[PDB]
């Protein structure tokens, strides 16, 4: 079912999100089924749950069409494997029409739960990385715009 995305400016999208405790029920499999369509009638790469104004630590990603595995992660935890960081271009679905070049980690290990409870552990790089990275800031309450360090580049996309 399509949810609705909530838009910057609301509070619940500032907030710290709890970890997810209910790996393999049929109720997280119905939300995460439910962020996948969501995801794909806004036409993204990523969605946190948060965006949905669900107060947890999940997360989906990915497409076909470098591609980047389709992917429900919970309780995601990052680190970076270099300091060596990257420019490219962001947007984001609660700021619809906006985008900006932000500095992301371009190597990262990531590691969380599959919806069914298993254990998963990549090491990812480049738009896989940044992705990921951008989707675990709205697990934190943070927004790509407290990122922008060149300000020239934040805009709307028709227009850039
Ligand atoms: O709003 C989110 O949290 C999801 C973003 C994820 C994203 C992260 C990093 C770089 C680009 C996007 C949305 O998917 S934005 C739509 C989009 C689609 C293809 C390429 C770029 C942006
Ligand atoms: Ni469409
Ligand atoms: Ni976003
Ligand atoms: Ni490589």
């Amino acid at each position: 079912m399509i949810r609705d995305i909530i838009r910057m400016g609301d509070k619940r999208l500032l907030r710290v999100a709890p970890q997810v405790t209910n790996l393999g029920s049929a109720e997280l499999h119905a939300l995460v089924s439910d962020m996948f369509e969501t995801m794909g009638a806004a036409h993204g790469v990523g969605l946190a749950a948060p965006q949905i104004a669900v107060d947890l630590q999940l997360m989906v990603f990915g497409f076909e069409a470098p591609a980047v595995p389709l992917t429900a992660l919970a309780n995601a935890q990052i680190e970076p494997l270099s300091d060596e960081m990257e420019n490219g271009w962001e947007g984001c679905l609660s700021i619809p029409g906006l985008r900006a070049v932000i500095p992301r980690y371009r190597y990262i290990r990531y590691r969380g739960f599959a919806p069914d409870g298993s254990p998963i552990e990549r090491e990812a790089e480049g738009f896989h990385a940044r992705v990921v990275q951008h989707e675990y800031d709205h697990l934190v309450g943070r927004l790509y715009p407290s990122r922008i360090e060149n300000f020239d580049t934040f805009g709307f996309d028709d227009v850039l």
